[PDB]
């Protein structure tokens, strides 16, 4: 379970940990 590049993230309350680094509203 996690987000690919390329998803929202670094937004509003999110707990979704992204298979990469969050930034810009982007899981990178």
């Amino acid at each position: 379970r996690c987000l690919h590049a390329g998803a929202a993230c670094s937004g509003p309350i999110q707990k979704i940990p992204c298979c990469g680094t969050c930034s810009r509203r982007k899981c990178t």
